[PDB]
């Protein structure tokens, strides 16, 4: 019940999306319980124990899309979990905490790296390279090959409704890269000049469909219809749980007044609704390759890294639950 | 040549988009060439005609892509050059310029009525229809269905960069239709749902493809990939003769700050090209129809349109070069 | 208001099925209206045209969706009533509905055999044909093709629900054809072996969809997966010119005890709904060739079947109306 | 060679499809090899060892197409096998056939209700589900959805040509469940208005096909037509191990009576040939998921189910051989 | 009788491949018929109608697969026939024979000129062009748009058996342009870098399909595969008038030594046999344009082209018939 | 270091292709080493395993694209290189060498073998195969149906440049197996008639894509285009390790002169250039299987295959690294 204002400020800045990327989110959230470790002035573990799971709770309930969020939370809490169960005293389970929480962001951040070098092998010199909205793993993989001397230019999309496409833009050209900036109904009329698509993702699910930013299975869909590979940069924490077992992952449908500002908004009529879906679902078929962190799969291994990594916790209720 | 005001008002005005749409565009040109005809003080019918090709000239330097426009000059100016080679005097050579546009204005207005009255047939109580843009012939089909005392839903897409999807979401719901407005990049997202595409075109080729606003493409794609009917409403001047022997559409290439305001973008690093082309082309195999004046065609029936109505002219120059 | 018995036997036999198939229904609604005037007891001019009129309308309002059955009523009525309207006495407009049916009669008979004689030319020595339902201007074909000493056999899928594959089979087979029977469910599995697909049509529409019985569509869309041609044997009278000016062909839906027998369906839950849908609609893109007794077109120049027969027609009201 | 009655009455039973669908028979081969060893009269290990491989020689040559038969057969007689290897006595090898049918038949029910609640989490509120045939794996799937609360119709295709669609609509009635019932050549048809494929399986191979009822395959092509999401559901003894080492599955043909009945179809020339193959063959790409018991699958990893499983036994031979 | 030899000649020559095109074997051809003309030793027209009979189908009796050859034959006799049948004396005969024949020498000369500025304005600068073996009207294309000064390169497949390809290199090189020569199994690992694919046509038929040089439909099939536009320049006289009426062209097999040579073939077992297509038909579906003389069609207004400029025709005999 | 003659003569033979086929070159550069260790004069174990480092060097140095090569070299060195370092002396190093070398030589022979069983069994009575190149693994299976009795018959391609398909088509014909003979091109005319592909590999990536003779991918293309199964026959050496990592694999460039003999080419302009990839890449979307040593796979299993046997060694560098 003691939560400490950091938990609360992250939680907010997820929902505002202050903070995004999926990555970002989860090592954010990671960090959130980091700190309610660090500042808690709980005596018992009970206490701490207690603590956690509700800042847990607080921080799963800001997006739902994103499956990279509730694994975070997962990475740090089965081992906080198996701690306090296991019968540790207080000073065991807050270093537990911690540490877990500063594993998840290290290895995030090595996984990015990671899959930078591996994409990149994928990324020849001259290609044309399209992305999608703002995914720092598949900049990773446009700025290795670009280290690696490969001249390349990258066709941004701007990424409507939330312009991330601006940040990708920026960020690349800041390394270097040549960027051309186009809007999202352009993908077909450039995919005829585009040699390789990379974009990233937010969840991956058991039978290899990505969830990733609205609009992208539309340039995937483009993509297979020309044969431009599409390749999805992606660490093995955006891959989805309880895919396995049937579930269906929500798509955030976020306020109306990020297509159309409030002050035009309250002007038009009452029979105009605005739906603002943050994500879609491309299929397997779609997808030519999944770049994770461990390397090059075909999109239908998806649910090898799901069996593998995370399948054991299925039979168990999440480690913030009571 | 004393070229009027009122034509080099009309010329800004279809460059700056101020006055837009294929068929608007064409109107305004026509009417354009009426008032040159109207207030010229020629006094030989040699110096109005050629106060008549330069008008002409002005007038076609506008906007490339979009052949309604040529064509509603040749409507009037094969018959301006058929009086004055002739022999018709200054009089005579005036109201055939004055009357010529008159017909085309008043053929252009009823056939955008009768495409409605053709479109809404194959348009069935219930539908959700998706549309692109701001297009008047798609909007006369949709609006004469709902007069019919069909409940239909159009999903309005948004329309970058420049926001026609505004124009048209608060027209529809002005006649008592509900919108559900969306970005570009949803059209995939939203295709399950929808039963009916219905878009305009700016120009249609000789062998059926359907030059239309940026994204236009996409939408068709996505329609096929689903089994969704595209339609594409459009009046006979919307078919481009040069098609015939082998001429490519320009594809209108606009400027940088409609997609970036101008403001932002002068912030930006030299390696950032923002590329805004205002079309893009539609193959024929993912067109169900064309709903012309004239009735359903299949798409690849344009060629049968472009001979019967605009073969005849290709043997002869432009009817006013001089 | 004085109808023959004729008029009416021929209008409920239509309608149960006992007279079926799109040629034979047009043939005999043609046969009605010639004994209408044979037997009619009229002692004026005007009193036979409202005869005709009734007639055409009893005939009309049978079964929906075969077009050739309202072209054969207009052949004579358009013939009828220009004789009517042109000052023609009685038994100049007796005779004009009695000579009208008879060449519309006589016609129907040498467009089929025609189709015979052009269709057969596209199978070849070996062939294995598939076939749907039972269709004279498909039989024709095979039978054609048979009688020039080509060895083939034909799949006849049984075309639930009324068993009129059963016609088929006994039909080839009596002459001399050797037969496949299967269920309908069947025809992928057997599309392996197939060269050919024959089929027939009750209408055709402006863009080259065809409408024809329930699983023509099926059997042509996987035809198309396996690329083998999908050949539609179709009189000129098929073509629906409705269609021209945007109307869609209504799905013929008949009564739910040819599905279930009444005996067995008055004992099933009122939770369950039997839909039993006479026709679907094949869309051009899976049609190879219609072959009519004029020639061999793609399904895209239905439009011109129409253009050059029947458009004429359309900007008039229908000839039996007041 | 004492075989007792019971064995001889499954396996009859089997045959005439009086005891169907490809997990009740498995139940039904388990069932009977239990009653084998609590009827026996046998007075030796031995002898009782030699009436199991009869008993199962007998069953296996019912049926072949579904390997959940042989899978279940094997379940035990490896079991037995290796208890009579080992060295086992008598009660000791009839315990063990025993107990081994009661876990299959324990399992089989266990696997088929997981399956409902792992499918059901694919079904939306609203959906509109077709299906094929008459499999209880699916039928767990929709009814499972159903008890969720989720308002849904079902789609039953009638089955030819043993009609087992009928059994599927009372059933689902029963229920309380919607249910549209169409002949299976409407399918293409409704697929329209269908959200979700929901069918069985016979037999899976290692590449991911699916070996289930004449027409599966047919609905499976023209939903992938229209993306509509084709799940299988089916149990982990459905996988066929041979296909490992390269076998195909043999496609059962029965009886033409089944199709024509006796009565009418000795009355038909011998020239017209009926064909009733009882399954087809649905190829990986046009199914989205299998719904295993132990998850969600894409079909390309049916050779992991094999390779975890089953496998291993490919060394041995059958265990009912000498 | 009285056949000169330049007719013997020029069949042979035909047959042997040592005249080949489908434009040059029909000019050739002309030529024939206007020779025997100038030579002929005959007195009466009766006696020369009766030569040029004979020469004309000695001339049809050499290669069938080509329409080019009968439609010159055609267009020579026609007139050469109208004239006799009308009463034309012996030099009105010889005149009209050698004038006709002069005629369609000159108008392919002309059309292929022509299809050569049509296609050329369809190739942009920069493109890297696919072509196959040797055809003139494809080469005329890529000459005219070379002359223009776009700035493009040519992939010129080896077409085996005959090797035409190599023609085609040498023969473009030599005009200035660069060429990529590759075998034809090369098509689609280059199909990649390709912005244009022209060929040439032998025959076109009624539906749209393009009987060409065998590979032509491989080459077209992978260029759909990457939305890579196939553009067939061919003449009027290439399309096929029978096809109108239900006929398949004849595939041309040619001599199994041009594939293996006789050295070496005499050597090699009898159970190989060696198969030597002279052309495949590509469907209309991977065709984006057929570019005549007249302008760009689609390929589906073949069936325009027929009955326009052939259909006449097909009610008589063939002009050289007894 | 002192390499013996049959290292440099083995890598001239796999240079010029005088040797050749993947599976073959594996071999022989296994034998290789085997005999530079055999025959070594060393008597230091550094001395050895230098010369074997070497060898190991030129021999990967021969030709790129077949990973079967380098898989056959790693198979060798990984013991050798455990056994230096483990402290082996100069006998035992050798021994390890030369025992190395034949368990691959030994275990790729039985690999072809077991294949050849395993792929016959998806070999029918009747089927007509089609083959491309001259692949051991291929005829394993072809020479195997046979063998058991199935009447087959393949086409085989002649397979440009290098004329492989003579290679293939006598060795089937010793066999007994009837064969046609075809030029690459004609692959689509004849797949209509072919019930069966099955091909061999040089590479097989992670994603399931296989890398193979130039044309390879043409063939599956359209075998996937008329649904006849495409199976790649391949030993599990033929797998490639290093796309795991994201590697790409080169495609080998040969001499023009394998395209046009030198003599002919000397006299071609320079501004022709001969490109002669020896390899195209096949999507996975158009094999059906592979089939391994260790049983049949979807293609997409391909990284199954990697991780289990392959993957352990990425993390080390090449074990002849220096
Ligand atoms: N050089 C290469 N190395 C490894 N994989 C490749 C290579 N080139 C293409 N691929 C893969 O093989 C397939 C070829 O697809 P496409 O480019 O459509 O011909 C894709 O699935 C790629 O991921
Ligand atoms: O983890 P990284 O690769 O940075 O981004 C992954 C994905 O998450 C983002 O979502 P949002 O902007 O937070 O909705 C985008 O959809 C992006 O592709
Ligand atoms: O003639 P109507 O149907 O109104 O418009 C047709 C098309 O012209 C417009 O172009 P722009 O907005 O002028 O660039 C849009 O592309 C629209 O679909
Ligand atoms: O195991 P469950 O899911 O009940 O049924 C599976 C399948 O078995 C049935 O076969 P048949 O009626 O025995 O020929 C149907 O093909 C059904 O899809
Ligand atoms: O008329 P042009 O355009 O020159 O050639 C047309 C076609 O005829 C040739 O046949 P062949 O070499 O005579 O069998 C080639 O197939 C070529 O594409
Ligand atoms: O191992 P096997 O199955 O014999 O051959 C496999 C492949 O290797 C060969 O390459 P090349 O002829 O050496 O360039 C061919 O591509 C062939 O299909
Ligand atoms: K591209
Ligand atoms: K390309
Ligand atoms: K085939």
């Amino acid at each position: 019940a003691m939560i400490v204002k950091e938990v609360y400020e992250t939680a907010e800045k997820i929902k505002s999306m202050e903070i995004r990327g999926a990555g970002r989110i989860a090592r954010a959230a990671a960090q959130a319980l980091m700190i309610q470790a660090e500042k808690s002035k709980a005596k018992e573990p009970e206490e701490l124990w207690n603590e956690l799971k509700v800042a847990s709770k607080i921080l799963y309930n800001t997006r739902p899309t994103a499956v990279s969020l509730p694994n975070a939370l997962r990475y740090v809490m089965h081992r906080v979990k198996a701690a306090y169960l296991g019968g540790a005293d207080l000073e065991t389970l807050r270093f537990t905490a911690i540490n877990s929480a500063k594993e998840f962001i290290y290895n995030s951040e090595k996984a990015i790296e990671r899959i930078g070098e591996i994409g990149a092998k994928r990324i020849e010199d001259g290609d044309i390279i399209m992305t999608h909205c703002h995914s720092k793993a598949a900049i990773s993989v446009m700025k290795k090959a670009f280290e690696q001397g490969k001249n390349i230019k990258v066709i941004v999309t701007e990424t409507r409704p939330k312009w991330q496409g601006k940040i990708t833009a920026k960020e690349l050209a800041s390394y270097g890269i040549p960027v051309i900036y186009i809007v999202d109904s352009a993908a077909r009329h450039y995919m005829k000049m585009t040699d390789k698509v990379v974009m990233g993702a937010n969840s991956i699910t058991a039978n290899g469909a990505v969830i990733n930013k609205i609009g992208t299975s539309l340039i995937a869909l483009t993509a297979k219809e020309h044969r431009v590979w599409v390749m999805i940069a992606a660490e093995t924490y955006k891959f989805h749980p309880a895919t396995m077992l049937g579930q269906l992952v929500e798509i955030e449908m976020r306020d109306p007044t990020e297509v159309i500002p409030e002050e035009e908004l309250r002007t038009w009529p009452k029979n105009i609704e605005v739906w603002n879906p943050a994500f879609d679902v491309t299929p397997p078929e779609y997808i030519d390759v999944i770049i994770t962190e461990r390397g090059i799969i075909p999109p239908y291994a998806a649910i090898d890294i799901l069996k593998e990594e995370f399948g054991w916790a299925l039979k168990y209720k999440e480690p913030w639950e009571d």
